[PDB]
């Protein structure tokens, strides 16, 4: 009987046929079923621990002065915090604590009965795993949520020292309670290993040694709470901390909830596909994109439904870690939510929000004990619509205990404001379903059937009341005032009535157009990057950051109250908890906003790494309403996002100090002579090494290449370092002599634009390696590039930017003075702007119309200038044009320009290797002959590039010259062409020679090419034109260059350069801080340096020599610890110190080709963690940069 087989479920908490069947064994016995049941029941649980407990709670209990923890292991999250897995732990904890138990195995086995009493019930693997306690005078506890515990014996202090001490050890996990306590012998040998680290490396022994030790020194010191920064005042380690106060640890104890267990990392996506590969082997576009998820009892079977879902509805219809699968009415995307909080994340994080879940029980059992923990899990989130499915129905004979279970989860479900009576419930076998069988298939359809009905349509983007996040405000003359942006949602269409609410007194106007860059509309329709045209609204009435919206659709608040996922370390957020006053920005869809948090009731602490339900009073107004995300940011960085849940009713730095800075950082340094040749000089003597006699040595000396690594390194160094001082005295040297090598570089040029067309050697013998390299060239070229640059590509690869036009100068270089003022133009290129012209509303002036560029003098040398070229305006727009599609078609050869990473990476391959040679091109882009450009393009290019080329050119000198060089460096294509000249060109040495073509990878004239390869792209080289570089192409040292990273044998040997004659403070904190870079070993100097370093450190203005920042912030103050930094406040949390800026004076732009600028834009952006999403790029300021410094403040972590 049924109604009697619930007496006996809601006694013990068993399965339900487990309870009906038990039954049978009693012959109908009450009393009896319960024992058996008992028994029977322990065998349960031994079959459990098969399986990884990994999540869990930690618990702490102190008497006076005697304290324990231990951490109680489950495997699902959701169990961690149910009503009854807390009440046995918390039972295990407080007959722990009277009956004090040390040893583990005391309770493990004194419980062991009640342990199979929850296993039963649950059915989780739940292992009471380790415990231990800890006693002091003064022993303080800290518990973070349940997940991590810590347990602090400190004889000699207060309460508030040690809440706080454990809080230090809480969030620092300090493995030593002081840097002495170090295993004697984990020390005697991880210094007799990292020993070599640096003596193999060629260091001299008392350098490896002492490097070693000042390394294993912090080694020590950072992993024990004695050289542990405080986390309430990091500038200060709790070694000064404690001794400050009066106090002193016995003792501390941290237990992690799961830490040490592997737990293999789980896939739902393949494993529900590989789960149904045994069953396997048995126009509209415009359909809702409704995603749902499985919810509920880890083996109840949430994957093997997940799976008959798909294979049930694929035999019967068409088409993050989401699967998914197809109805006739809309499509749907599938997640598993195996952990409360690790949703919660990702539905505050966006990386997968809900519309409807589907809470998967097995009837078999009926609901568990930690089922409401599901329910929970999803009113919390507050998703809208949950739909049950009941799994595995056929193991029921009985049909009255169906109408059972769902009487218990129909309740569940109403103990949690669900509508639990009239919600869907289908009961059938998810694997059933699996076996082709139809009468448990349609059960699964009888759920997809709900999916289209009771999770109803999510509201399409355009259907919701308009809004646009105003991202720029122009003022066009004669226009009128207009904002550009990508509308939200909704729609506008010309001449309606929209608000401009958000960051002032909202505001109201009117829409006098819409337009596009291409064609100018009368409506914007959500998801569009339109402007919109207005009236009645001055330019300085608006900011980036307001929304456009049509009136009383929403409106500003300062206080809200959210919940909000902040940064783990590994995802790049905060390395270092925060607390009460965390005052950051929080960034709405376009603009940064500075506000102040609240925490909740209990929390004190907030660590890298978990979520948060907080309350946000931001300083000024924004436009908003519920369901909104938000990024957290901290000067620059995102360390966290958050969504809006309600709408709340919304109720340092110093004078002379930045100032004080403001003045040394403005002073001019001052010594007599070479600055720069000195602090070089005293580096080579403190490395043992001859220093230079004369300027004319910087630049005149040349490494040798044997040596120790350590002994080449320097020598390197001092090769290199000075070669580019632009400043030297003693030198007959100009750049007069840089035009003299240009000079050359036509003569040379016309010499190989000859030589290319005339080879008939007046028999068929010959046959040379030119000829035919250039042939197979010809054809691979031509395999990738395409007949002639098609226009879908040469639309979304033009753009304007940088600087010099021959009709601009540096100053009005920024992309919006090349729409702002009319640029020039080849003859031939015309046709293309006139095209452009054709295909927007806005008009392409044209200024004037020569076929000449600027050919100009740029300092690179201290031997020699650099010749360059200022091309036309409009030529550029198009040079880039097909500049950025030989970029997109330079890939199928294995070559990204973007990245010249993967260029040193092999550079440094081959420097151990000895395979990969690096080759150096002298005159680059300053020797492509016309001649060798035909011969290897499809002419349709080659074409379309002597359009855009610029043919004659003007020089200072008010000369001419009429190029035999099919470009020079600075044209829009330059680059992305030599490359591809140089690759093909390798690639056909490589087959020539049965090498794999797959070798070759390239970046300007940085090539890389297997070593046999070489001497014949010398050859190859020598024939169509380039003169290559004996003394820079490596293919066999045990040294090669490539990208800026030169290698020895496999370690870094690249130097740095001094560049300029040092005169300002600015100035030296570089130079200072690249010989930083350059000698240390993570934080730790080569002694031989630090000597140098520090001498001339003491040349700055004094606030400036403990004013250091991390690395790779800047170099606007010296690299160096920040927690050492004496001006370094932190503010609300977050530590903000002062760097030197450039100073700049504000200028104004045009507003119309800063506008035309902005739109060109959205077009190519048109044609083109998981929270780079809420964020955008932005609008355009100008500033002539004076030669005066400034101080601003920024946001740092130490490390
Ligand atoms: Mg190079």
């Amino acid at each position: 009987t049924a109604s009697l087989v619930k007496e006996l479920r809601e006694r013990t908490g068993a399965g339900m046929m487990d309870c009906k069947k038990a039954l049978t064994e009693a012959n109908g016995d009450i009393e009896l079923a319960i024992e058996n049941m008992r028994k029977s029941g322990a065998i349960k649980a031994a079959k459990k621990a098969g399986n990884v407990a990994a999540d869990g709670v930690i618990k702490t209990k102190i008497d006076g002065n005697y304290g324990i923890i231990l951490e109680v292991n489950c495997q699902t999250d959701f169990v961690a915090k149910d009503a009854g897995f807390q009440a046995f732990a918390d039972k295990v904890l407080d007959a722990a604590v009277a009956g004090k138990i040390t040893d583990v195995e005391v309770l493990k086995a004194q419980f062991e009965e009640e342990r199979v009493a929850l296993v039963a019930k649950i059915g989780e693997n739940i292992n009471i795993r380790r415990v231990a306690a800890l006693e002091g005078d003064v022993l303080g506890s800290y518990q973070h949520g349940a997940r991590i515990g810590v347990l602090v014996a400190a004889k000699g202090a207060d309460e508030e020292l040690v809440k706080h001490i454990a809080m230090h050890v809480a969030a620092s996990k300090p493995e030593f309670i002081k840097p002495e306590d170090v295993s004697a012998e984990v020390v005697e040998k991880e210094y007799q290993v990292q020993l070599d680290i640096a003596m193999q490396s060629g260091k001299p022994k008392e350098i490896a040694e002492k490097m070693v030790e000042g390394r294993m020194k912090k080694f020590t010191g950072e992993v024990s709470l004695t050289g542990q920064p405080f986390v309430m005042e990091p500038s200060k380690t709790v070694g000064q901390l404690l001794k400050e106060h009066n106090a002193e640890v016995t003792g501390f104890i941290r237990f992690e909830v799961g830490e040490g267990i592997e737990k293999v990392e789980t896939d739902f996506a393949a494993e529900v596909a590989a789960m149904s590969k045994q069953s396997h082997m048995s126009f509209e576009r415009t359909k809702p994109h409704v995603n749902v998820g499985t919810i509920g009892h880890v083996d109840h079977g949430k994957t093997t439904l997940t799976a008959a879902i798909t294979t049930v509805l694929a035999k019967t219809y068409g088409g993050t870690s989401h699967v998914e699968y197809d109805t006739p009415t809309r499509h749907y995307a599938h997640v598993d939510c195996p952990g409360h909080a690790d949703y919660v994340k990702n539905m505050i994080t966006g990386a997968a929000q809900m519309d409807g879940a589907i809470l998967v029980v097995a009837a078999t059992d009926g609901p568990m004990p930690q089922t409401r923990e599901h329910i929970l899990l999803g009113r919390q989130v507050g998703v809208p619509y949950i739909i049950v499915f009941l799994n595995k129905c056929d193991m029921v004979d009985d049909e009255e205990l169906l109408e059972l279970v769902e009487m218990e989860v129909r309740e569940l479900l109403s103990q949690y404001d669900f509508p639990g009576d009239d919600t869907p419930i289908v009961r059938g076998s998810a694997l059933k379903a699996l076996e082709g069988d139809a009468e448990w298939e349609a059960k699964i359809l009888e759920l997809a059937g709900f999916l289209d009905s009771y999770i109803p349509e999510p509201e399409r983007a355009i259907d919701k009341p308009f809004l646009l996040p105003i991202e720029d405000v122009f003022s066009i003359s004669g226009r009128g005032t207009v904002v550009t942006g990508r509308v939200e949602r909704g729609i506008i269409k010309v001449g309606e009535e929209v608000e401009i609410v958000g960051i002032k007194e909202t505001q109201k106007s009117t829409c006098t157009g819409v337009e596009m860059f291409r064609k100018l509309l009368d409506e914007g329709r959500a998801g569009e990057n339109v402007g919109v045209l207005l009236r009645g609204i001055k330019r300085e009435e608006i900011e980036r950051g307001q929304v456009l919206a049509k009136p009383g659709t929403i409106k500003p608040h300062t206080k809200f109250e959210s919940e909000v996922y902040i940064l783990s370390k590994d995802e790049g957020g905060r390395h270092t908890p925060f607390f009460k006053g965390y005052r950051p920005q929080f960034y709405f869809r376009t603009t940064d906003v500075t506000g102040t948090i609240e925490l909740p009731e209990g929390v004190e602490m907030v660590m890298p790494g978990d979520n948060i339900k907080m309350v946000v009073t931001l300083i000024h107004p924004i436009a908003m309403d519920d369901g909104l995300r938000f990024a957290i940011r901290e000067g620059g960085r995102t360390v966290g996002a958050g969504v809006v849940a309600k709408v709340l009713s919304g109720a340092s730095s110093r004078n002379s100090l930045s100032a004080q800075l403001r003045r040394a950082a403005n002073t001019r340094i001052e010594v007599e002579g070479n600055l720069a040749l000195s602090i070089a000089n005293d580096l080579l003597l403190a490395y043992g090494q001859s220093p230079f006699n004369s300027e004319a040595e910087c630049i005149s000396f040349s490494p040798r290449f044997d040596g120790t690594p350590d002994d080449f390194r320097i020598n390197y160094l001092k090769a290199e370092i000075m070669s580019k001082y632009d400043d030297f005295s003693l030198g007959i040297d100009t750049e007069a002599v840089a035009w003299e090598k240009f000079l050359a570089a036509e003569a040379e040029c016309a010499l190989t634009n000859a030589r290319l067309y005339r080879p008939d050697y007046s028999e068929d013998f010959n046959f040379s390696l030119g000829e035919s390299c250039i042939h197979m060239a010809r054809r691979k070229i031509a395999k990738l590039i395409g007949d002639v640059p098609s226009v879908e590509g040469m639309l979304r690869h033009c753009r304007f930017s940088g600087g010099a036009t021959t009709t601009n100068n540096r100053s009005y270089g920024h992309p919006s003075f090349k729409f702002a003022l009319p640029q020039a133009c080849t003859p031939r290129a015309l046709k293309y702007v006139l095209a452009l012209r054709a295909s927007t509303h806005f008009d392409i002036r044209i200024s004037d119309i020569s076929p000449f560029n600027k050919a100009v003098t740029v300092p690179k040398n201290s031997k020699t200038d650099r010749c360059i070229a200022i091309e036309p305006g409009w030529n550029m727009f198009f040079q880039l044009g097909i500049g950025g599609i030989l970029r997109d078609r330079l890939r199928c050869w294995g070559i990204d320009l973007n990245d010249q990473t993967i260029n040193q990476r092999r550079a440094h391959e081959g420097s151990v290797t000895n395979n990969l040679a690096t080759v150096d091109l002298s005159a680059a882009s300053d020797s492509i002959s016309l001649a060798l450009c035909e011969l290897l393009l499809p002419p349709g290019w080659f074409e379309v590039l002597m359009d855009l080329r610029s043919p004659k050119g003007r020089l200072p000198d008010g000369s001419v010259v009429t190029y035999e060089k099919i470009s020079s460096m600075g044209n829009g294509y330059t680059f992305e062409l030599e490359s591809l000249i140089f690759a093909s060109l390798a690639r056909s040495v490589c087959e020539i020679l049965d090498l794999d073509s797959s070798e070759v990878t390239v970046y300007g004239d940085d090539i890389i090419l297997p070593s046999c390869a070489v001497p014949a792209l010398r050859e190859v080289f020598k024939y169509v034109g380039f003169t290559t570089n004996t003394k820079k192409t490596f293919s066999e040292g045990p040294f090669r260059e490539s990208c800026g990273k030169h290698y020895y044998s496999g370690v870094d040997v690249t130097p740095f350069y001094i560049r300029h004659r040092i005169v300002s403070p600015a100035d030296l904190i570089l130079v200072l801080n690249n010989l930083y870079r350059w000698a240390t070993i993570d934080g730790v100097w080569d002694p031989r340096a630090h000597s140098v370093y520090l001498k001339y450190r003491k040349l700055l203005p004094k606030q400036l020599q403990r004013n250091t920042i991390p690395d790779g912030y800047g170099d606007g103050a010296l690299v160096g610890s920040v927690l050492i930094n004496p001006f370094a406040k932190n503010r609300g949390w977050i530590r903000y110190v002062p760097v030197i800026t450039d100073h700049t004076r504000d200028r104004e732009r045009a507003e119309l080709g800063s506008y035309l600028y902005d739109l060109f834009s959205r077009c190519l952006s048109e044609s083109n963690a998981i929270d780079q999403l809420i964020c955008r790029s932005n609008p355009t300021k100008i500033s002539r940069s004076t030669g005066k410094f400034d101080i601003q403040y920024i946001a740092c972590s130490s490390r």
